[PDB]
């Protein structure tokens, strides 16, 4: 993970135009919803500015820190993949529906996390990793615990400190669980993406349980979609009221959305509110809204 400099960024944002370009043609009728790359990378290159400004006259400090390092190198390697995708793609980039196209919305919602992450870090330009406030008291004490107050620890020593409080049962389980919570896909855990996985999963206790039954296993779950992309899929179940399902937000990491449709026939959003989705799901099967996960009839017992 090396030290950056002046060089380094500045070949990032070479690399980062060159994306810009590709994903700036016509022919890939590039939707704006988020994740929005052509949104994204600009404001990436903002909020690297900000960051620089700040270390105007310190730039060893910044260049030194071990989030940043891992973070720049984590930027080039995916811009790279991301230009390599277009230059192997060929013409399937501009098939909607293709392998390489849906590789390129998996690399935008990344870009996405890793905006998310760096401005959690460097709120304001300046690194505040030592200080990050875990929401969970539970996981806020397990961090401090096991990693004091490091920002990033890579996946190895992530998963055995884990495995100690919460056994992860196989190689299996650990990739899976890998795949949910490293959501810049560095194979390191920063404490603001643990920080976004003990909010989903809460209660604490139960972690690892509450993510199967809720991510692995659950109809009702759609990984990350956007409000009308939720709509769009309940409407095709509008004449089945109690028909739910629930999402991740890229643009509110961390929370939970639930859709569902109304004995009316509408369909309503609901973020689940001081309580975890675990129990807004059980509160709400009880009451008669969701019923039918995905629109099916056969509904987990929680
Ligand atoms: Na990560």
């Amino acid at each position: 993970p090396g030290t950056v400099d002046k060089k380094m960024v500045e070949k990032c944002w070479k690399l980062m135009d060159k994306v810009v370009r590709l994903c700036q043609n016509p022919k890939l009728a590039l939707k704006n919803s988020p994740p929005y790359i052509l949104d994204l990378l600009p404001d990436t290159y903002q909020h690297l500015r900000t960051i620089l400004s700040r270390y105007e006259g310190k730039m060893e400090t910044l260049g030194e820190n071990e989030y940043f390092r891992v973070f720049m190198e984590n930027l080039m390697k995916k811009t790279k993949q991301t230009i390599s995708l277009f230059k192997e793609g060929k013409e399937r980039m501009y098939e909607e529906n293709s392998q390489p196209r849906r590789n390129l919305t998996k690399l935008s919602l990344i870009f996405s996390h890793m905006l998310a992450e760096l401005k959690g870090i460097f709120p304001s330009g300046l690194f505040q990793g030592d200080t990050f406030r875990i929401t969970k008291a539970d996981a806020a004490e397990f961090w401090r615990k096991a990693f004091g107050e490091k920002t990033i620890v890579p996946w190895k020593s992530f998963r055995q400190a884990l495995h100690e409080v919460h056994p992860i049962s196989s190689g299996l389980e650990a990739m899976a669980l890998k795949s949910t919570i490293d959501l810049t896909c560095n194979d390191y855990i920063s404490v603001f993406e643990f920080d976004i996985f003990t909010r989903l999963f809460q209660p604490w206790s139960s972690l690892l349980r509450n993510w199967n039954s809720l991510a692995v296993t659950h109809p009702g779950y759609m990984a990350f979609l956007t409000y009308d992309e939720v709509k769009a899929r309940l409407q095709k179940f509008i004449h089945k009221p109690g028909s739910y399902i629930f999402r991740l937000s890229c643009t509110r990491l961390g929370q939970w959305a639930i859709g569902y449709v109304t004995a009316d026939g509408n369909i309503l959003q609901t973020i689940p509110h001081n309580k975890p989705l675990f129990q807004a799901l059980i509160d709400g099967f009880r009451e008669g809204f969701y019923l039918f996960p995905d629109g099916r009839n056969q509904n987990p017992d929680l």
